[PDB]
Formats: C-alpha cells, structure tokens, sequence
C-alpha cells in the first residue's frame, strides 16, 4: 500500500499528536511501499536552522522509515512552505512540487496540499503569492533566528472552490485527487474529463489521525483514534 | 476483523448504492469474523410481507455471507424498525436489541443505531416512543399491504446530545461506542468512567460507503468510494 497523510500541525505544545505520529511511523508506515506527506507537517516553520528539538525528533523518526526501505515524500503546506533542502537531508524525505501526478499500481492520481484550490479566499491567495516569491523568502531567511521568531509571534479555513477542483483534475487528466488543507475528511464524487471522478480529503491530526491507503484494487480514507 | 456498517438507506430508486453494498458483501465481508449492521439498512420498511424484490435480493446476498461462516447481526434504525423475524430468517441475520455491549477480542464496545442519543429532538423521540409501542406496530402490520404503502407514501437529522452519549457509555461502563444515524462520519474523543473514551460514527452510503473495522489491536473508520 501507498500512504498519504497531511495536516499534522506538529508543535511543542501538543506532544500527544507527536506521539501518535511516532506510533504511526514505527508501525503502519514500515509496511508501506511509500509514504507521502501532503503539507502542514508542522504548525509553523521559520527555516531549517531553527534548533527546535521537535524538528530533529521528527526528522530522525522519518529517516528511520526511509532507512527501512520506505521512501517518504513531502509537498509543502501553507504552514510549512519554508521547509528546505537541509530538513530534507536530515529527514531522508524528498521534496516534491505543489502538484504531482503519480502512478499508483497503474492508477493516475493528483496530489497537492489543497490550499491552491481555495480560490474564494483572495486574502489567502495574495498572502501565498507573496510568501512564494523567492526574494521575499530569502530575505526572511537571511534575518537572525531571534527576529524571525518574533515575526512569527506577531502573526498571532475556506473550503475548496468546486470549479478549481474540476480545473485541476482536468489539467492533469486524472480521475483521482488526494489533498488536505481544509481539515474536512471526506470522499467526494464529481465529474472530470467527461467521467466519474473522486477527490479524497485527509483530516487534521487532533483526537484522531487519518490516512489515505492506496492499493492496486482499492482507495480507502481511514481515521484512527490515538488509543494505545 | 469485525465490521460495522449503517445507514445504507437501500431503495429501488438507488441501484448504484445496492450494487456497492453487494460488492462489499461479496468481497470485504467474506474475510470478516462477523458483520454488524447498525440500522437504516433500508430507506423504509412496512413489514416483512412486502414483496419488493429488492428485499429478497438483499436477504439472499446477506444469507450467502452467513452461509460462508460469517455471522451477521442487525440493530434496527428509525427507518427500518419493523424488520422482523421473517426477514431475519430469509437473511440469516440475528436481530439484536437497541443497545448491545460486545466483547471484541477483549475490548468492550457499545453498539446502537444512535437515534436514542438525539435527545434534543423531542419531535423525533415522541414519534419513536409511539412506533415502538407493540400494539401500534401490530395494528399497522395487520392492515392490508396496499393501505400500509399508502400510509408511508403520505409521510413524505439532529446530531447527538453530548450528555446522552456520556450517559450511555457510563451505563455500560465502556470506553468505546460505535453508532450511525447522524450521517456525520467521525472519530470523537470524550471522557467516560473517569477515563479517555471514543465514539466512532459511521456514514451514510451515497457516493461512498463506510465501515468500522475492529481488530485485536486497532479500531478504524474507513470510507471507500464506489469506483469499480
Ligand atoms: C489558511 N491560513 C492563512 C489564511 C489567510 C492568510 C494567511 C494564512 C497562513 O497560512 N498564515 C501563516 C502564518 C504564519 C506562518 S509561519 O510558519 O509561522 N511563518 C512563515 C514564514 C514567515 C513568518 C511566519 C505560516 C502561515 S491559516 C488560517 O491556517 O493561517
Ligand atoms: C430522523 N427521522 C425522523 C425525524 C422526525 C420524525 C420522524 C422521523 C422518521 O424516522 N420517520 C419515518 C417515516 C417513515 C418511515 S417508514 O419506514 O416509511 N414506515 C414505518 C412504519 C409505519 C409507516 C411508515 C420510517 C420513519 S427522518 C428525518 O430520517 O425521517
Ligand atoms: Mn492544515
Ligand atoms: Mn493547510
Ligand atoms: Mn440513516
Ligand atoms: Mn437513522
């Protein structure tokens, strides 16, 4: 099976979610063919030089999975778009583009975080266009750590636009889309490419985790409580 | 694994949902230890003497499962409370009470349809108390079929009360509850019996089916599209 997760929003203040993630990594993930993390792995990210110990605990847990023969992949979310090549290296994770078209046992599937589908929030889209500008990023990342922390400190979810969904599945000519961002776990049926299509939406990790499990014959969205 | 499903609302007008159910019965269900159907298997029921061919197609598909060594069980919903011992016999299904406390590989779990938890709808609860009165049922069931059909024809969802949930899990001293009715698939965490508790809610069958799969170590809520 190939596994997809998203919207863990991992942080120092929620160790319970972190332990549920580490349980997942040490059991479920080890049996998989591949693990894809579709963004918002972290609640925030101000650069790979942050010495936050949570960041290394996570990179090490993912790296163990990678080193067991299970490739892990990462698509950025809106929370963690600054995750960079040094984190990739520490984690063993391969950074992917904002949209990837995969081939899972013969089935073609589009993966993305899902924030780009939220076209009714121009407030957000304006923000995203800015923070995706490389010179703006590199500016931020050139600041001393202590100034970046204070900038984030200061800065303290629209559903998808149905048409944006259809447009994305039609650009890639796919009948399957997996995404997160919206925190509304569900399987949807629509039409794309003159045919039945499915959009599978992952949940955020709070009381429960969620994953999409793709096998040769089946696609399942699975929720699991943190009970052990 | 032990499987739980609910809220299929099967009917003549939705053959697609019926085929998705029959797929499920012929694959997934055959590998299970037991299958529990927690109510609203049918969109309506006016008695086991209804000759609706859908009713026999379903009973035969369930009976095949039962005859393969997989016991099936049924708790009534609000839609199909008149399902009776003749349908049980045709289907091989065992009729259970409105609340059952099960033992699944050592774990104690409460199952119910879930309409009884909806105590903020007195409109419904009044209705339910009436249609659960045996003399009222037997009256209805004594009518000629054609009159019952016309009575149903004339008759053309509140979420749970959180306290009613806690009260139910505390009456049975359980940390696990599985139910349907509300059509809001989710895993919830609460407190019961001074401890962590989980309520797992099944979805209705529309574009997707849903099931709770209980194994010795895990409880998962699974959604699956009808894609094959
Ligand atoms: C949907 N999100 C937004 C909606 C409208 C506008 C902005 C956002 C948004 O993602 N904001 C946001 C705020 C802070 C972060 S951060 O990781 O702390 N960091 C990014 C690098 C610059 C400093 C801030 C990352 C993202 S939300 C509600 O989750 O924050
Ligand atoms: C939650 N349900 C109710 C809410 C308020 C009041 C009543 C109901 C309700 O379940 N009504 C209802 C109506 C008809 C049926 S029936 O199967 O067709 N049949 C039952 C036997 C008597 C004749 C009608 C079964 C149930 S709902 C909205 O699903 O119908
Ligand atoms: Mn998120
Ligand atoms: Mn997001
Ligand atoms: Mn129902
Ligand atoms: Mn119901």
């Amino acid at each position: 099976a190939t596994l997809f997760i998203a919207d863990l929003h991992l942080q120092t203040e929620e160790p319970e979610i972190t332990a549920g993630f580490l349980r997942f990594l040490q059991g479920e993930a080890r049996q998989a063919d591949a693990l894809y993390i579709l963004g918002d792995l972290f609640e925030a990210w101000i650069g790979d030089d942050d010495p936050n110990p949570l960041h290394q605990q996570i990179a090490s847990a993912i790296k163990a999975v990678v080193d067991a023969g299970v490739p892990c992949y990462f698509i950025h979310g809106n929370r963690d778009f600054l995750v960079g090549q040094r984190f990739a290296r520490q984690s063993g994770m391969i950074l992917l583009a904002e949209e990837e078209r995969l081939d899972l046992y013969g089935r073609e599937v589009l993966i993305m975080h899902g924030d780009t589908l939220c076209t009714d929030d121009q407030g957000y889209l304006a923000f995203r266009a800015k923070v995706h500008t490389p010179w703006i990023q590199r500016l931020f990342l050139a600041l001393p750590l202590f100034i970046r922390h204070r900038i984030a400190a200061r800065m303290r979810i629209m559903d998808v636009n149905p048409q944006a969904v259809v447009d994305a599945m039609e650009r890639h000519h796919v009948q399957w889309l997996i995404h997160g961002h919206t925190h509304r776990p569900a399987v949807h049926e629509l039409q794309a490419n003159g045919q039945p299509a499915w959009r599978v939406v992952l949940g955020a990790w709070h009381s429960e985790g969620s994953m999409v499990k793709v096998t040769p014959d089946d696609v399942e969205l699975i929720h699991f409580p943190f009970h052990h």
